[PDB]
């Protein structure tokens, strides 16, 4: 074993260290959007449960939490934009997701065009 | 650390890179058939809602969309083949699914023998 | 530079050449068991896909290959020992792995006690 | 090739041998917590299956094992702390994980504040 | 792909997306000092072809 073999080894380590590591940011973005989607799907179940008890939808998250919806996930900002006897609009996004998601009782849970780095939508697209 | 250990590492990377990656096409085919099945189950709900209002089934998708059926999913081609006061036939398929699906009020939503690469059925099997 | 320094260099080369080379057989055994495990995990996905289409499991590998399971890996011998409407047993092993692996829909993919140098299990342990 | 090149080679081997080896304990801790999480997610599926058959949850692991839950994993200690017609609390931890995990039908499977080196929680946090 | 987070094609690697559709892709890549061209498709995964890197790149997935 000699200095030229060791330089080849060092050179190949430098190559493998550069290429065998994934884009961690891109992976976490897609996982983060899954958290937002899952949390809005839960908020939708709890809006229906609140509708069973009260014949109206909630405008405030604490009513949904009472019924069994968990704390808003870490780095997820969630808001109920509006609610009535017959409809709701909810918006949620992760600071390191891709886009804001919206939920309404007609469109279900769906992704908006607005990036999470922009201020949240004021209404359902 | 030496060139022979590094060649073993490269050899084992080549093995794991070959075997630890799933068949993505096969996975997406089964998910795509789920989209088609779900969209036909929705079209069936909306055919019944149109029947509530009009005492007949629709032949045109825009009537179902008015009532609340969403846009045909990406890469899904959907058609209402025929309709009357008493029956309908609907056909749908995803360009990367397995087979065309049919829906009728007697048979429910069911898969046909026709592959999505062939032209769509002209009628319910 | 003199003959005594060169004999020291030769002596130390003989030492480093003896100790800095890994056990290649042991490394390849663990990689080979990973190939077998990965191939059985794929065969399990394709048994479920065949179950989607046929309401039964396959007894023959060519049906799984049609659906998208790849050729049995080099030096891996794979067999479907039995199958029915409700269960399967599959066995696989690499001629230079450690042990035969078994797969069933209840136990998942798991390693058996039988070394790959012995004849393959006739059934799931 | 001379004694000074060979001393440089030995010096650089000593460096690479020190830095190119990962913290194995830290890696195994995160894998071990995955085993505990996965086993509690399975115990939760089997609590629901026992609820299908008996209209109550189990307090004893052997009932879950009968239904299809596998042996408690190596080095995982699992306990069903309490159960009733309407709720359960289960606790599990790996002796070389990070913390004890808890499972309840409301909170799902979640990690507690208690390190695995401390005695297991007597109840769900 | 680069917009989404895929890095610049590596030094001396020539990469091409040969074809793509709603349902499939074929990609080919090779290093001028590698052994052979590699292909990627969503069914076969990433796999090595028979074509040496000194020959012109495959026009399709083998
Ligand atoms: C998200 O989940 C995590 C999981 O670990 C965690 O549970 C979070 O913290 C919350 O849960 C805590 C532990 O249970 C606390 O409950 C805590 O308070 C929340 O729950 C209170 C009871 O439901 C709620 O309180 C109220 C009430 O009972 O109505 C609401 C008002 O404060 C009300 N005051 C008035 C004037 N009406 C009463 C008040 N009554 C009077 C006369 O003053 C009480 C009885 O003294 O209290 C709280 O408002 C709150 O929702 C909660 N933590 C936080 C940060 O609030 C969980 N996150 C949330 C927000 O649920
Ligand atoms: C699938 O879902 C996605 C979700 O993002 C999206 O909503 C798609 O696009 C559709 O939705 C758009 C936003 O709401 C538009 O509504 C758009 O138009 C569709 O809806 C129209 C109103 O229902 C419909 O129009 C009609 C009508 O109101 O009856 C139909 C005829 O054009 C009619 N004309 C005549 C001559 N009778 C009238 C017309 N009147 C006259 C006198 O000219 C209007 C009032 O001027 O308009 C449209 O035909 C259409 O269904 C829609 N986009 C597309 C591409 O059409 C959604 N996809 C669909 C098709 O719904
Ligand atoms: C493992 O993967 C590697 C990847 O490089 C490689 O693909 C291996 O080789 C296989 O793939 C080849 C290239 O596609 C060939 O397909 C080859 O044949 C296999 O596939 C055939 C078509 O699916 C299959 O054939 C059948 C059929 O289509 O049903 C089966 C019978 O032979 C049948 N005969 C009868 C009498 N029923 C027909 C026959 N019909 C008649 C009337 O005779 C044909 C239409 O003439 O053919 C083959 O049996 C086979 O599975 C395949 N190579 C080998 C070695 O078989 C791949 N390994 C396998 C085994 O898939
Ligand atoms: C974790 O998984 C590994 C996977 O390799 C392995 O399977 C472990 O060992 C278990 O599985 C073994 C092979 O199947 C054995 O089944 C073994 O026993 C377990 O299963 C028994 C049958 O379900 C169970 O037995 C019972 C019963 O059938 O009810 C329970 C009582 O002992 C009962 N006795 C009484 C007095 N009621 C009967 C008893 N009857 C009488 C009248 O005496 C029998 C019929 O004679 O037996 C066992 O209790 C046990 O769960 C099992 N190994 C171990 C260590 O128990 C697997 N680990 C477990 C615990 O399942
Ligand atoms: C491989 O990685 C290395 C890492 O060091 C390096 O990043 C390489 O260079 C690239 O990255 C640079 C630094 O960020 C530059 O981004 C550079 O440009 C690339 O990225 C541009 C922005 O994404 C892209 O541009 C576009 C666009 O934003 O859409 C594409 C068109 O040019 C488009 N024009 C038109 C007419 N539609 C616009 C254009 N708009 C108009 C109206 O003219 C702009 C806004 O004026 O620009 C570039 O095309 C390019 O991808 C990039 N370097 C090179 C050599 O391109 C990195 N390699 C690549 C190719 O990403
Ligand atoms: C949901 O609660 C909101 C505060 O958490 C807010 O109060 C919203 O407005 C209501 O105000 C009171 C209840 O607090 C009223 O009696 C009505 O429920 C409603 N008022 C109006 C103007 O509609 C409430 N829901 C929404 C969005 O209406
Ligand atoms: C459903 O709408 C079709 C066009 O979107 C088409 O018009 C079908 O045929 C109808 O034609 C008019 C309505 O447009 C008639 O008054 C009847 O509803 C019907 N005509 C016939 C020949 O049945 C219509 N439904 C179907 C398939 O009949
Ligand atoms: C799976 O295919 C086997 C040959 O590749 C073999 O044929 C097995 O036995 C079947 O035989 C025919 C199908 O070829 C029958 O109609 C049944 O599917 C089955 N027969 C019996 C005895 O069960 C077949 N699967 C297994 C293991 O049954
Ligand atoms: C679950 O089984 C436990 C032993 O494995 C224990 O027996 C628990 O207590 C029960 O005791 C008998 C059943 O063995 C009773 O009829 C009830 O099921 C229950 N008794 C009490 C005090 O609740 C049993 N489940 C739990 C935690 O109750
Ligand atoms: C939910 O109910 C709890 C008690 O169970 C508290 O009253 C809480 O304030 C409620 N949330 C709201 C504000 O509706
Ligand atoms: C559905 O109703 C909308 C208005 O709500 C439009 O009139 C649309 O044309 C209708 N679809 C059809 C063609 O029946
Ligand atoms: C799998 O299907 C192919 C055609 O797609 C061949 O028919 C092949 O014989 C099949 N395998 C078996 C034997 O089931
Ligand atoms: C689970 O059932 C088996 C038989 O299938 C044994 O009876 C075993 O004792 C059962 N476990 C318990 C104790 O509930
Ligand atoms: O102030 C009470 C008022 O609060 C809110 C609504 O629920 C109304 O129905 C109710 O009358
Ligand atoms: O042209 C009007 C005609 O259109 C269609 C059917 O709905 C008929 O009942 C109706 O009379
Ligand atoms: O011989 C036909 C026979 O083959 C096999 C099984 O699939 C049976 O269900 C079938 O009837
Ligand atoms: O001793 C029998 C007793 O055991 C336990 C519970 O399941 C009770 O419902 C039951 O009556």
């Amino acid at each position: 074993f000699t200095l030229i073999e060791l330089l080849i080894v060092i050179a190949i380590i430098a190559i493998l260290a550069a290429v065998l590591i994934p884009n961690l940011l891109a992976a976490r973005k897609r996982a983060n959007d899954t958290v937002v989607t899952a949390y809005l799907n839960d908020a939708v179940k709890f809006q229906e449960m609140y509708q069973i008890d009260n014949n109206s939808y909630t405008s405030n998250q604490a009513a949904l939490i009472s019924l069994g919806l968990k704390s808003t996930p870490a780095n997820v900002t969630f808001s109920i934009v509006s609610a009535s006897a017959n409809s709701y609009c909810m918006i949620a996004g992760h600071s390191g997701g891709t886009v804001w998601f919206a939920a309404t009782p007609d469109k279900g849970v769906y992704k908006t065009n607005t990036a999470v780095t922009s201020s949240q939508p004021e209404s359902c697209p």
